[PDB]
């Protein structure tokens, strides 16, 4: 459950958040695998609620109607079709799997499905799966709304409804084969793994029911004996009596304090400071790094909905974003997820952006294709963020540096920091209010290398800065606060 099933020399994973599968499939051949990228992770590929009011919200994704694969992402045969298409480059497909609960409970029954299934959360009845008022646990809850309303009693956050969603009886044999039945098709068809959704509140007992009823991976692709990765999401930050920990038997999990704390440091809140990330990772009391899943944002926490708060990094703070991102792909902790969203119109009302339920760019309701720039980056308001040079540079970083130690740390004691792995990269950060100018040992072989920030290597020559290592493996570096990207990093296949 633990390892990733990712290609050898693939470290990465990229969340193309509500992308069409045509899309993913033709930039599974055309960017994913040329670029290095271990695997992408999909939106709910199951049919879920039509939600018109608002219009289409990115959220109506995460209330399920029925396991078939029919949403606006495409249907079975789209699905299948980008699955075969990334598997055969090396790219493997991760589902995001929404088994903890079925729609909102004052949702209207209808059609009203991406499918044009027919349910009726009133009389709990799913006729497409099919699920009735025996398979929810209505009668299991013990509050007085039926909804969880202290996060202080583990047990209500795991039998009562998050906010209104119809909660699914896990306990339940039957329940728990119609998930593995629709996951294990996922898995026939050649997924490498998924993720499951608010495991929090979901019991690590009956996940683990689950998952002793799903196959191996598909054997015309993966290696004899492949179990699904798992990740499984759990907001853990401090003091709650459910802890991430009660899920390591069940594989990993996300670090949301991971990305909250970075945010924190980068934005130099409360007098924190990047010399203090010497000791990075289960030192800050994060999960142990074989259990992690990390990121800098996340679907749910870019827009405010979630973990993190305030202090989240997104795309919308391009030069901190960068920064974090490139920090989080250098540094050996965890196994890292890059984040790939869409621009809405974000609108700050007393501090609350009003548009956060915003879709994807669509037309009448129908998503709009990714369409290529010349210079690479992606029109009709897809952010594509996994093609910033900045960012691609650092995911193939992290390949070329995988298994290397954490090494030759250094700070001013303020923001400028820098570290290698191994003899194999090396990285130098500067977010102090002035100028960085010196020479640092590397632990790199003498040469020249071509900063994969500001530039390329083409053909024998770099298109950005160059740093010269010297025998003893020391080199300069020149800084300013002033640059567009404040950190420079270098590796073994940046080198001249
Ligand atoms: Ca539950
Ligand atoms: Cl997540």
């Amino acid at each position: 459950q633990y390892s990733p099933n990712t290609q050898q020399g693939r470290t990465s994973i990229v969340h193309l958040f509500e992308w069409r599968w045509v899309d993913i499939a033709l930039e599974c051949e055309r960017y994913l695998a040329p670029k290095g990228f271990g695997g992408v992770q999909v939106s709910p590929p199951n049919e879920n609620v039509a939600i018109y009011n608002p219009f289409r919200p990115w959220w109506e994704r995460y209330q399920p109607v029925s396991y078939k694969l029919c949403t606006r992402s495409g249907n079975e045969d789209e699905f299948r079709n980008m699955v075969t298409r990334c598997n055969n480059v090396g790219v493997r497909i991760y589902v995001d799997a929404v088994i903890n609960h079925m729609c909102g409970n004052a949702v209207s029954a209808g059609t009203s499905s991406t499918c044009g299934s027919y349910f009726n959360p009133g009389s709990r009845d799913f006729p497409a799966v099919p699920y009735s008022g025996w398979d929810f646990n209505d009668g299991k809850c013990k509050t007085g709304s039926g909804d969880i309303e202290n996060y202080n009693d583990a047990t209500q956050v795991r039998d009562c409804r998050l906010t209104g969603l119809l909660d699914l009886a896990l306990e339940k044999d039957y329940v728990r084969s119609k998930i593995a039945e629709y996951m294990n098709h996922l898995i026939d068809i050649g997924v490498a793994g998924f993720r499951l959704d608010a495991s929090k509140h979901m019991w690590p007992g009956d996940i683990k029911a689950i998952l002793d009823k799903l196959h191996n991976l598909n054997s015309n692709w993966f290696p004899a004996g492949s179990k699904p990765f798992i990740y499984q999401e759990v907001i853990d930050l401090g003091g709650e009596p459910i802890k991430s920990s009660d899920y390591f038997g069940n594989g990993r999990v996300t670090e949301f304090k991971y990305g909250a704390k970075l945010g924190t440091v980068i934005r130099k809140w409360n007098g924190e400071k990047m010399s203090y990330l010497k000791n990075w990772g289960e030192g800050w009391g994060f999960v142990p790094s074989d259990r992690a899943l990390v990121f800098v944002d996340n679907h749910n926490n870019q827009r405010g909905h979630g973990a993190g708060g305030a202090s989240i990094l997104t795309f919308w703070d391009a030069r901190l974003y960068k920064m974090a991102v490139g920090f989080m792909l250098a540094h050996p902790y965890g196994f890292t997820r890059v984040m790939s969203s869409y621009r809405w119109p974000r609108q700050f009302q007393n501090g609350n952006d009003v548009n956060d339920w915003v879709g994807p760019p669509n037309n009448n309701g129908v998503i709009k294709e990714v369409t290529i720039n010349p210079d690479t980056t992606c029109g009709n308001d897809w952010v594509c963020e996994h093609r910033w040079r900045q960012i691609r540079n650092m995911v193939i970083f992290r390949n070329v540096v995988d298994g290397q130690p954490f090494t030759n740390w250094y700070d001013n004691g303020s923001n400028q920091v820098a570290f290698g792995r191994g003899n194999r990269g090396f990285i130098v950060f500067n977010n102090d209010d002035w100028s960085f100018s010196l020479t640092l040992q590397t632990g790199l072989p003498a040469g020249t290398y071509c900063d994969v920030i500001s530039g390329d290597k083409i053909n024998g020559n770099c298109t950005g800065i160059k740093i010269y290592v010297s025998d003893d493996g020391k080199a300069h570096f020149s800084i300013s606060n002033s640059a567009e990207d404040p950190f420079i990093a270098i590796h073994a296949e940046s080198k001249l």
